């Protein structure tokens, strides 16, 4: 099916101090972290999957299969815990973050040489896209 593996570089950050705000993170942080323009280095064998996302104040590693829902540790973001499940939708990735908040996941596809992720919490909507660098 579709193989996400690469080193894609960050194009588009949309309302990402929202999404942020809206996970209540403190807003020392979020001023930080909306000028981090993290990378998404993400290596996968099938249903197994291990997304990085980089950058030079913290990272944050997913790990996972697809399908199988799993206890993810937010830490260093809102440092909450989810039960968090990425399935399948067709050629699309669709997390489900149970916890706390409501509405909480995002959405991850390629379209052509582009990566866009939706991130999703409450309502508000997070629009990023990233490309490889050829
Ligand atoms: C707030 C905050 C960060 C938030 C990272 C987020 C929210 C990553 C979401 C990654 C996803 C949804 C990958 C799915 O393919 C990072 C840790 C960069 C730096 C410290 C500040
Ligand atoms: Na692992």
């Amino acid at each position: 099916p579709v193989d996400f593996t690469g080193y894609w570089k960050m194009l588009v950050n949309e309302n990402f101090e929202e999404y942020l705000r809206a996970l209540d993170v403190n807003v020392a942080l979020r001023k930080i972290a909306n000028l981090l323009k993290p990378d998404l280095e993400i290596v996968q064998d099938g249903d197994h999957m291990i997304i990085r996302t980089l950058s030079t104040f913290r990272n944050y590693i997913m790990d996972f299969q697809v399908g199988k829902e799993f206890e993810e540790d937010l830490t260093g973001i809102d440092d909450r815990k989810c039960m968090t499940t990425v399935s399948w939708d067709g050629d699309k990735l669709q997390c489900v973050q149970k916890g706390e908040k409501e509405g909480r996941g995002w959405t991850q596809w390629i379209e052509g040489d582009e990566l866009h992720l939706e991130m999703r919490v409450e309502g508000v909507v997070c629009k990023q896209v990233f490309k490889k660098v050829q």
